[PDB]
């Protein structure tokens, strides 16, 4: 049984036993920087992630929210998806408060954002949940408000089903005037698939990204854990976005 007294011990051994090679977390640090994104297999145990799953799942079936919505904040993107606050994680979670205190995480995301990766000023954006499970639900095109994004694949259909990921790193969120397809015409796009038990970090207020919707009745269901830059910290920010989902 894995607990939040438990767990920091569980992730810091992990982490050094599965981040040994100097020269692969090197690799790993570049990738990040240079496409906003890298993918992170074994960040944490197996057997921590699958813990963290079951309490994922207990607070999907106590507390989701259906929301339909499109934010004109990023060009009128849709949010197809039910969804679970921070403040219900918070309240009746455990293992994710306690792994989003993770000092050998953080420490570890350090390395590959190569500077202090510390905890969200807004609190309401440390945790949230996502489900998409209706034809058609996806997490549009969007930035985020703040800079470090761990995404915990829970559940996830195969590709030919929908929620591959796709980025265009190296941009900004101006929320007056976003320009989504301006930005998907003047750069490429990578996509970027996944499956259970994958985890990736993602720079998420310069790396303009979204799922591709399902095309079929499947679940997908993921966790954000969003951390924040020392800039971060003392940054005037309005949450409008969150407000709408959350």
């Amino acid at each position: 049984s894995i607990t939040a007294a438990n767990v920091e011990e569980l992730i810091a051994k992990n982490i050094a036993e599965r981040f040994a090679d100097d020269h692969e977390v090197l690799g790993l640090s570049q990738h990040f920087r240079r496409e906003g994104y890298v993918k992170l297999p074994g960040l944490v145990s197996p057997e921590v992630f699958d813990a963290v799953a079951a309490e994922t799942h207990q607070l999907i079936d106590t507390h989701q929210k259906r929301i339909d919505i499109r934010l004109k904040e990023t060009g009128d993107s849709p949010r197809y998806m039910s969804t679970v606050g921070q403040k219900a994680i918070a309240t009746d979670g455990s293992l994710i408060p306690a792994v989003y205190e993770s000092t050998a995480l953080k420490g570890f995301l350090s390395r590959l954002a190569k500077e202090e990766v510390m905890g969200c000023p807004w609190d309401e954006e440390k945790y949230i949940i996502t489900r998409q499970h209706q034809k058609g639900d996806t997490h549009g095109w969007h930035w985020g408000d703040f800079s470090f994004t761990v995404i915990w694949l829970i559940e996830a259909p195969s590709l030919e089903y929908g929620g591959m990921l796709q980025c265009i790193p190296h941009t900004d969120w101006n929320k007056d005037d976003p320009r989504v397809e301006d930005y998907l015409q003047k750069h490429p796009i990578r996509s970027y698939g996944h499956a259970k038990g994958d985890l990736y970090l993602l720079r998420s207020d310069t790396t303009l990204h979204r799922t591709v919707p399902l095309n079929a009745d499947r679940t997908r269901i993921i966790l954000n854990t969003c951390w924040a830059s020392r800039a971060d910290q003392q940054k005037a920010t309005t949450h409008e976005t969150m407000n709408a989902m959350f």
